[PDB]
């Protein structure tokens, strides 16, 4: 049939350590890094502690490690009373990392520990029972499973993220065809557009919505009837721009979930990303939905 | 007066981690790294841990954190018998680290997390007691002082390695003034003497040796009286020659402190040097002393 009030988030779990370096080094020489802090992140548990905040049951399916348990992360998540008994936790790898490097400029070279993420092709996924089945980047070929089986069921939400290069033609077309609401930003819509010699009524054949973001330059929702344009809303002062696409994503489908049209979806979805830009971290500054609500009342 | 059989190294107690990936990320991508091992590093360390298994005792000083407490690398430096009554443990800070991601012809970038190397600015060193006090990099002011208290009562050995760029001309003049064995490798050498506008002869009458290094090339020391040429002494497959330096000055030292001549001295540095380049990690393959007279014996 169909499923309950609650949206599953399928994908990285993850720590984020930004170190603050002043020239990256050429060969053979030693620069530093003062300290480096820890932030909670992975586009899944991102947009699935977004949820939580504005109100919307979450669940998380990822691959932790044997750091994950009675680490901070698990106890925060608790705390936040989101459903984590479909985290699979592995025995010998870590949990995945992303080690970023910035510099005195402000440009960022990163790397991501696969880790835990190793245990994806080991597993199959669960009957999920929730209205949304929310995949972000992870395994692709686990991704493809959740949206094969959940697809015709829940509503099945998509952003091929980071991970788009990894699909080819063929696996990228079959997800789609397997996607309900497809997130892309504009880099990426254009790249999977090409692959795809599609324009937006051939993504519209296959998907509900098409929600292509721009960041600072709004979002644009695309369906059969429609296009509706979505503002940029701003923000006081942006930090970090890091987890502004995963909190979009957040808004949008909680305020699915409880029932507005897809343009209020849209405006949700950028009224949220406006706080999260304010700090540093993907989860920081994760709104709740009457701070949300309130902030798209000034704009 | 002058003091007892053993050698203390100051400086760096390090994890050391190497991350395979594939290509450096261009703005705005994200590229992997399957898994990324912890090796125990630290020059210091790396030193120390090199001349206890030579068989001459050695004790560490160095500022470690709240992961070092417990974990994998204080464990197995008690279980290697290296006194580490000198440490000191940050409540705060973690442990010094080096992040060091490589690619795929082999070209590496570097990172090293400072922590609770913070602390050595907050600290004063004890009277040492040992024969040799070897500053290794570390913490340049407190390296200072611990050249400068110690020099006149035990040994000093000082190379300024990745830390040399740190030194002024006249704090690196006078961290000289307060050194017995002088060890650089070619490239700093050449830097430190152009800063100084030093040659050989001017290094000498400050200190007893200079030893220059230059890897495949051999070694040379310097002494008022002699030039002595060392040749390198081929291992069996180099996988790894970052330990290569601080093995070779752990062979040095502790020969030196066994009574052999300097020229011997040299040669014990070669060998052990050409056993560490065989195995990832500056600590793994580190040889006995029966082992490196015997490499001799055949080269
Ligand atoms: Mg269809
Ligand atoms: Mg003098």
């Amino acid at each position: 049939g169909g499923k309950m009030e609650k949206i599953t988030c399928v994908g990285h779990t993850a720590l984020d350590y930004i170190f603050n370096v002043e020239k990256f080094p050429e060969p053979n020489t030693s620069i530093q890094i003062p300290s480096a802090r820890k932030y909670y992140g992975g586009a899944a548990a991102n947009t699935a502690v977004g949820i939580k905040k504005l109100g919307v049951n979450s669940e998380l399916l990822s691959c932790v490690g044997y750091d994950f348990k009675n680490s901070g992360y698990e106890r925060y998540l608790k705390n936040l009373d989101i459903n984590i008994s479909k985290l699979y936790y592995s025995e010998e790898e870590e949990t995945p990392k992303a080690w970023i490097f910035t510099d005195k400029d402000n440009n960022q070279i990163t790397f991501f520990l696969w880790g835990a993420a190793k245990h994806y092709k080991e597993l199959n996924p669960p009957n999920f029972n929730t209205e949304i089945v929310h995949i972000a980047t992870g395994d692709p070929e686990f991704n493809l499973k959740c949206a094969k089986k959940a697809y015709g069921n829940n509503l099945v939400s998509f952003d091929p993220g980071q991970d788009l290069p990894q699909y080819s033609k063929e696996m990228l077309l079959e997800i789609i065809e397997h996607t309900n609401f497809l997130f892309m930003n504009k880099h990426e819509f254009e790249r999977a557009s090409n692959l795809l010699n599609f324009e937006i009524d051939d993504y519209l054949e296959r998907v509900d919505a098409l929600i292509v973001t721009k960041g600072s330059k709004g979002s644009v929702i695309y369906t059969k009837d429609k296009k509706i344009e979505i503002p940029c809303i701003k923000a006081g002062k942006v930090i970090d721009p890091t987890g502004a696409g995963d909190s979009y994503r957040a808004g949008f489908l909680s305020a699915y979930v409880k029932g507005y049209d897809l343009e209020k979806c849209g405006l949700i979805g950028a009224a949220t990303a406006s706080f999260v830009v304010e700090a540093k971290g993907c989860q920081t500054n994760l709104p709740t939905w009457d701070k949300v609500v309130e902030r798209l009342e000034k704009h």
